């Protein structure tokens, strides 16, 4: 059984187990910040950041046939600071090709480049949408799990708690191919959970880059913090 | 399309929406005791109580075929007094025949009469195990997906925090056939989640009662408690 994990309670600055990407930054407080925040203080807009662990997963072997069973948990915090214009664009963690860079950002989260569901992107992501783009349910934010696309094949809407911690929980279970994701807000007790079917050897390569993204608006002040505290990841290949 | 909901924020003695079988009680103090609670305060042994919501839900149509997307949640707490012997049996959500009577207590937690998976069951249900019998994984307490046996098809163990409320969601999509649930304790943080496929028309009636149900053990002291304080249900039948 081939089997990967790693777990950070906080973000050391310098670590070298983690590749940062565009706007990306690790605070002296132990804070991920995947998009940018202003000298003042709050979030900038037209921003885009990214952070893989530094070793590639194995997702699944095409000799054996078999498929990785895996689990990840993370804290996030998306604060709101302007009641206009609408705030984006979201954060989304996300499984694809090794050695990727940054795609589009804005509504596409960095890792997409248009609206099509394209066999090529080979990427599987669970996305935490705070903006209504014209792919999007009317309802933000909301939870997707986006299979090649940033068109999501399910969606669950959720309420935001400004500036408060979320947990999460997204775990893959390889034999009944159910990918099952859970938000759970402590601050207000409120908990949401989204589950589709999803077999990763149709969309993913075998060896993978796990990670997150995050992106802010196209506009002036179209801005939100995408902070991120803690993560860890674990998968197993029956091989 | 059919739908069918309830829910209680307390339970309110005397109220003719809840069929209570067995040993189960509601409080002054708005608290569902499934199980028995002697004059000293000690939870009593082989005790089991159950509560079904008063109406039947139309869980899935033979004639055009369709079956119901439900979520049902709930809040309760399970508190073991003693270090020996070892506390049992726990408590469990469940979805059967309508106008049905309480069967075996113990391990079969009140739903079932032995460890046989039996067609004739037609009961869907997810248990909080607190006991290991011969057909349980070694590892207790841990949550279950029943599906005409007691004998779980799907096994999640998670740890007890002693006497803290623990808030349940438990979902079904149709479409999917997917049955996700989660157990989160607010005061530990912990989140547990659990799913797999059931296709309930394999399974249950066309019409069922839903209700949850509690067992204390087989010998003295081998018993905790099962107390609820909420539950709501919603049911949709796409007809
Ligand atoms: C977070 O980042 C940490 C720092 O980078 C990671 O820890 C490193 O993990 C490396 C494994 O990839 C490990 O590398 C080995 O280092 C050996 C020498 O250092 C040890 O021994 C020294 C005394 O001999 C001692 O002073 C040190 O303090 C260490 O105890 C070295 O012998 C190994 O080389 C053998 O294996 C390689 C691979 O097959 C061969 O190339 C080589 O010929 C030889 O056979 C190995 O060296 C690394 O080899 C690859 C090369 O490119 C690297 O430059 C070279 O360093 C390294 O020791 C530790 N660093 C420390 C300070 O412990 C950490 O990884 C996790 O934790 C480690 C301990 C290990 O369990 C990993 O599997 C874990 O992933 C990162 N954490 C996460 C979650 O990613
Ligand atoms: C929790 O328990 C509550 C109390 O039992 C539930 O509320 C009851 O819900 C009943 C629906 O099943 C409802 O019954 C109807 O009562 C009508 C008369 O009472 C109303 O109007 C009076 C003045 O006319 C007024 O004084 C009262 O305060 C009420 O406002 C009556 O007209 C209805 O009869 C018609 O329909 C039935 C069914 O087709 C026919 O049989 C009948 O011929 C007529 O056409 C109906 O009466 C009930 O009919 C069935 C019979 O066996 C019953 O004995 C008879 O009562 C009842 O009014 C309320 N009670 C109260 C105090 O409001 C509650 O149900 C939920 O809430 C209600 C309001 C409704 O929305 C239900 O659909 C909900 O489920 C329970 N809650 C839950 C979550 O289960
Ligand atoms: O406003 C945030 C929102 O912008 C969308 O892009 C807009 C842009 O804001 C507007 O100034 C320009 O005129 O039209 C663009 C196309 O709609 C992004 O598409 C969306 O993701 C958000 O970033
Ligand atoms: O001890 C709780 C546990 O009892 C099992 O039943 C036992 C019983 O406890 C013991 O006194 C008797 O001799 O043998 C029984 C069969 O194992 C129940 O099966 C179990 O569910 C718990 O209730
Ligand atoms: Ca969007
Ligand atoms: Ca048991
Ligand atoms: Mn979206
Ligand atoms: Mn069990």
């Amino acid at each position: 059984v081939e089997t990967i994990s790693f777990s950070f309670s906080e973000f050391e600055p310098g670590n070298d187990n983690l590749t940062l990407q565009g706007a990306a930054l690790i605070t002296q407080s132990g804070v991920l910040q995947l998009t940018k925040i202003n000298q003042n203080g709050m979030p900038a807009w037209d921003s885009t950041g990214r952070t893989l662990y530094a070793k590639p997963v194995h997702i699944w072997d095409m000799t054996t046939g078999t498929v990785a069973s895996f689990e990840t948990r993370f804290s996030f915090s998306i604060e709101q600071p302007y009641t206009r214009p609408l705030p984006a664009d979201g954060l989304v963690f996300f499984m694809g090709p090794t050695k990727s860079k940054p795609a589009q950002g804005y509504g596409y989260l960095g890792i997409f480049n248009n609206s099509k569901q394209d066999n090529s992107y080979q990427t599987l992501g669970v996305e935490f949408d705070t903006f209504s783009n014209p792919w999007d349910p009317p309802q933000v934010p909301h939870i997707g799990i986006d299979v090649n696309s940033i068109r999501s094949i399910k969606t669950q809407p959720f309420q935001l708690d400004n500036g408060q911690v979320a947990n999460v929980v997204i775990k893959y279970d390889a034999s009944s191919k159910i990918l099952h994701a859970v938000l759970v807000y402590p601050s207000s007790g409120a908990i949401y959970t989204i589950a589709e079917i999803v077999d990763v050897k149709q969309v993913l390569p075998e060896w993978v880059d796990v990670g997150l993204s995050g992106a802010t608006g196209a506009q002036r002040d179209a801005a939100e913090t995408h902070d991120v505290y803690s993560w860890s990841f674990q998968a197993s290949l029956p091989e």
